[PDB]
């Protein structure tokens, strides 16, 4: 039996290495990673890889790894796939912990935009979780944390993190992580997967996929939202992505909204994340 080496970037930035038989399906590698992480609530998570166009793709657990990575390295990242709308209802603290690590990267990366005060507040809960109670011994008037809190750091942000950290004395790691999540879950881009597209007129838009449904970001003024129950059919053909929008009470016909994606693979990728979100969030 021939085995391929797999490298997985974990959410703390460390690398997990293992071997799987070369015809293994994605579920095999994912089960190895989740066992390493002591993770039981695995349904919210997945592995991504980069394709030959350098696009992030979800590794499909049902399909052979080799038929997905194709010509690329067997290099993966461990990620949140389905962001829980109510992290308080997850059964395990360790689930909440990995969700916090993902969100910290969503924030530092700029995928999850955040006000100054919310960057500082989230930062303060991370520090409380990671270091425990505030200690002035480690932190003088010139303190800069090793923790990344934002896409751009300022001394004012570091100071506000410390001020709010002082307020969390006695807070345990699980408690700080729950506070982090109660705040992060409210952010307008929480758990929103953005795809670049053009509308039927050629105007550049972003399509957001999340728990609540499909979002169309046009220009600051005019954001369309289609709740999953309002979506009967998701389709792709060539470079085009289509959603079937329910008639609404006393209308005779379903209505159709069409988008142009950069290429056929981008349209298929958007279709698959929409179908997976619709299934997941129709059962939640
Ligand atoms: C399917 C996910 C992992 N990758 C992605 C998300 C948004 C836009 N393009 C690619």
């Amino acid at each position: 039996p021939k085995s391929m080496q797999c490298k997985v970037i974990l959410l703390d930035g460390s690398e997990y290495t293992c071997d799987v038989e070369k015809r293994s399906r994605g579920q095999v590698l994912f089960d190895k990673v989740c066992e390493h992480l002591n993770l039981l609530e695995k349904d919210y998570f997945g592995l991504t890889y980069r394709d030959a166009e350098n696009q992030k793709n979800w590794l499909d657990p049902a399909k052979e790894i080799k038929k997905q990575v194709r010509s690329g390295a067997w290099h993966f990242s461990f990620n949140v796939k389905f962001y829980p709308p109510d992290p308080a209802q997850l059964s395990e603290d360790i689930t909440r912990y990995y969700l916090c690590l993902q969100l910290r990267d969503d924030i530092v990366s700029g995928r999850l935009p955040c006000s100054f005060v919310t960057l500082a507040l989230l930062g303060s809960y991370t520090v409380q979780s990671e270091l425990g109670d505030y200690d002035p011994d480690e932190c003088g008037s010139d303190y800069i944390s090793e923790f990344r809190f934002a896409p751009n750091h300022t001394k004012e942000l570091e100071d506000k993190v410390i001020e709010l950290h002082k307020s969390h004395r006695g807070m345990t790691p699980a408690e700080a992580e729950m506070h982090f999540l109660e705040n992060a879950k409210k952010l307008s881009m929480y758990g929103v997967d953005l795809h670049h597209a053009k509308d039927s007129e050629g105007v550049e838009i972003m399509l957001g996929v999340c728990a609540s449904g499909l979002l169309i970001y046009r220009d600051r003024l005019r954001i369309n939202r289609f709740a999953w129950p309002k979506v009967l059919k998701i389709s792709y053909k060539r470079n085009n992505f289509y959603i079937k929008i329910r008639p609404g009470e006393f209308e005779q016909f379903e209505s159709t909204i069409g988008f142009k994606l950069p290429n056929h693979r981008a349209a298929k990728r958007l279709w698959k994340v929409c179908v997976e979100h619709h299934t997941f969030f129709r059962l939640l």
